């Protein structure tokens, strides 16, 4: 009944191990209510190891890199009083996470009351009483103040996580005495600016003094520039109860206000956040667990899965105003007609995960994948012919690679009726890009192995896209150059095994066809970005069939499957060449199934997910929170990848957009998507007794693991509606058709699923 309760909102909020937010937010909410950390953070605004806070931000990117996104609109609350701009160092606050609370929805904190004048603003007596909530655009805010206080909202329009480019407040004062601001924030990260408009209401009589560049504190009721901001302040007789609500439009200010009617209208503080709360039960209900205590002693696996599925559900943002329309990269307002309109892109991380949110929750998926075809084909209509970074978006946004195999997903998935698919069409082509002249003459870009294979993937969901448009001929020729990373970069005999076998590898090649020196396993070798050449071999996943014969041969791939995860030396660390920090070989875990040892592809999706396990690699070149160096866990660390824990994940294993959340969602579902851009999933290790997803219409789907345990996590035998069932994958067709498919757990490995009929592969289609 109560999921909620289940979610554990602060997991990975400390320091560089997930770079998640504790932030009050609805289900893909715009509105990202997070509490501020100083003088340290995390890359959205909290570091849970920190002991003071300022206050709260409204805009944010989960599990992001750099310095993180968003963070516009800062609140903070104060008993000080200012004659000039504020100096951030006044805002802070001590806290203790024994005063603090949160859950789906909502945060709430015991902030120490704060008091003075200007820079000399320090530590007084009492406790400023914080919570906050949010709606799908807004965020709601209920302060107590100590009794005599003069009670102050500081309103900071400069602040963001990594760059302000311009902001803008102006304000009302209305008949009741209250007061309203408004106006826009400009922002960048990583790829590009975005701006939102907003609206923020207090809820009793408040006077406002505002600031802009010059750092004068003023009466002046505007301000345009790009450090600017206001201070409100309260009655003494209002310090029990200061109320805020602040809502955002990607649209305009206007919008902004007919939104806050809409989604807040004479709702009470307490009856918003229960709302939010019931529509996350509604939201995390979709997936209903029964977790013995033989899988799940302790309690915590379950809490595990449903604070990831949590996670799931974050980005992209809903950017769609509650009139149903949104702002295009053209800079003007359209209609999201007949569908709800996401936007916050990071496909270069994340493209893996959609594939399962098509599993959970069909309906949304849908509407995410019309909005990235809406997406460029706003792009295409500019007429530029530019790429999206030289846009403004409509929300904080980064990456927009692999973009096309998302949209293939979707087709290969079997939905149609994509509106506006042959304007996006160009503009994905123009996004995956050409190669040259000469590359088209040797099959690959020269030294660039990273390069080739992202081309591979990206022009195999373009050709599902063409096929979709009737470009017979365009989705032919994009086939063929899809097949030649694989064929041409696969370097015969790169690695050796024990008995001699001979294996082919992913390796650099020059214009002239020699072979260029590189050690496999070193991190961003070959000009590679954040992963080696054992981890990028795999990516062109869309041809397991062409991969294993370029490799050498079944045997070849089954020896180098198990040289891949140190099968032969399972106590040396050094000897673990996947990786379990990033996205490049997430997919890894699941090729057992693909080279004839089922049961291998279900220790490690266990192990990895829920046990503790060999850690050779980092995210990132060095991490200052662990012993690391050249891309590595320097030595090696045997630890769990994923912990119930404020350390969430591994250092520097940021989540990317919900990402390895979602991943672990897939991996207890037992369903993981090897081939992103097709319709299939491969079987794991389902962890938990029975697990139900149920759909729209009221049907289900059930995946049983009968005597299922911590020990039980290898499959013996399996039925499909009933009857025998013996293939590694299944397709999306028949999970959403809501099937029964039942696993016989057991202790030991087995046999089961070695006579699979054989996966998607382009190449044996
Ligand atoms: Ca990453």
């Amino acid at each position: 009944a109560d999921y909620a309760s289940l979610v554990d909102v602060f997991v990975g909020t400390e320091g560089d191990f997930g770079n998640d937010m504790p932030a009050a937010q609805a289900p893909n909410g715009l509105a990202k209510v997070n509490p501020r950390t100083t003088p340290g953070r995390n890359n959205t605004g909290y570091d849970y190891a920190q002991s003071k806070i300022s206050g709260f931000t409204h805009t944010n990117l989960d599990g992001v890199g750099g310095s993180g996104g968003g963070g516009d609109l800062l609140v903070v609350p104060t008993s000080g009083s200012y004659t000039a701009r504020p100096g951030t160092g006044t805002y802070a606050h001590p806290f203790s996470h024994d005063d603090e609370d949160a859950g789906p929805g909502f945060y709430s904190v015991g902030l120490g009351n704060v008091a003075g004048t200007d820079g000399a603003i320090t530590g007084a007596p009492g406790t400023i009483e914080a919570e906050v909530a949010a709606a799908t655009r807004s965020g709601v805010h209920r302060y107590a103040f100590p009794a005599g206080s003069t009670p102050s909202l500081v309103v900071d329009l400069e602040t963001n996580n990594t760059s302000r480019r311009s902001s803008s407040v102006q304000v009302e004062t209305r008949a009741d005495g209250t007061v309203e601001l408004s106006g826009q924030v400009t922002g960048y990260f990583y790829n590009a600016a975005y701006t939102l408009y907003y609206t923020a209401r207090t809820l009793q009589p408040a006077t406002v003094q505002t600031w802009g560049d010059d750092d004068r504190l003023v009466d002046a009721t505007a301000q345009d520039g790009v450090d600017t901001g206001a201070i409100l302040t309260f009655d003494p007789a209002d310090a029990g109860e200061i109320g805020l609500q602040v809502t955002l439009s990607p649209v305009s200010v206007e919008q902004a206000r007919i939104d806050q009617q809409v989604e807040l209208g004479d709702l009470s503080f307490d009856a918003i956040r229960d709302r939010t709360r019931a529509e996350w039960n509604a939201t995390l209900g979709r997936v209903a667990i029964d977790a013995s205590t033989a899988t799940d002693p302790t309690g915590e696996l379950q809490r595990l899965f449903y604070t990831h599925l949590y996670r799931m559900f974050a980005m992209p943002m809903n950017a769609t105003s509650t009139s149903g329309t949104y702002r295009g990269v053209d800079g003007a307002v359209h209609a999201a007609q007949g569908f709800t309109y996401y936007d916050s892109w990071a496909t270069w991380d994340d493209f893996r995960k959609f594939s399962v949110i098509a599993y959970i929750d069909p309906a949304l998926y849908r509407d995410m994948v019309q909005s990235l075809v809406y997406l460029f084909a706003d792009a295409e209509a500019t007429g530029t012919g530019g790429g999206l970074g030289g846009f403004v978006h409509s929300v904080p946004t980064v990456r927009w690679e692999r973009s096309s195999v998302v949209v293939a997903d979707a087709i290969a998935k079997g939905f149609d009726g994509f509106d506006r698919l042959d304007e996006a069409y160009p503009a994905l082509q123009r996004l995956v890009g050409q190669y040259s002249a000469d590359e088209l003459r040797r099959g690959y870009v020269a030294g660039n192995p990273g390069a080739s294979v992202q081309r591979g993937y990206d022009q195999y969901g373009l050709s599902v896209i063409a096929d979709e448009l009737g470009l017979t001929e365009e989705a032919e020729t994009l086939r063929e150059q899809a097949s030649w990373p694989i064929e041409k970069l696969t370097k015969p005999g790169a690695w050796t095994a024990a008995d001699g076998t001979q294996v082919g590898l992913l390796t650099p090649r020059a214009a002239d066809g020699s072979w260029q020196s590189a050690d496999h396993a070193k991190f961003e070798a070959a000009g590679l970005y954040q992963g080696t050449l054992w981890q990028y071999h795999w990516y062109d996943a869309y041809d397991m069939d062409a991969l294993v014969e370029a490799m050498g041969g079944h045997e070849a791939a089954r020896l180098g499957m198990r040289h891949m995860f140190g099968e032969h030396a399972p106590d040396d660390g050094k000897a673990m060449l996947h990786s379990n920090a990033n996205e490049i070989d997430l997919q890894a875990p699941y090729l057992f199934n693909y080279t004839g040892e089922p049961s291998l592809t279900q220790k490690w999706a266990r192990a990895i997910y829920t046990k503790e396990t060999w850690n050779r690699y980092i995210a990132t070149g060095s991490s200052s929170a662990v012993p690391s160096g050249g891309g590595e866990f320097t030595p090696p660390l045997k630890t769990k990848v994923y912990r119930l824990d404020p350390r969430g994940m591994l250092p520097t294993m940021d989540n990317d957009a919900g990402t390895m959340s979602t991943m672990f969602v897939a991996a207890a579902v037992g369903l993981f998507p090897v081939t992103a851009g097709s319709s299939q999933f491969q079987v794991g290790s389902p962890f938990f007794d029975s697990t139900t997803i149920t759909y729209d219409d009221g049907s289900a789907f059930t995946v049983t693991a009968d005597g299922v345990s911590e020990d039980a996590f290898y499959v013996q035998s399996a039925t499909l509606d009933g009857a025998t069932f013996g293939n590694t994958w299944v397709d999306y067709a028949t999970v959403v058709g809501g099937a029964d498919l039942a696993f016989r757990m057991g202790e030991q490995p087995s046999d089961w699923g070695t006579d699979t009929a054989p996966a998607f592969s382009m190449s044996t289609a």
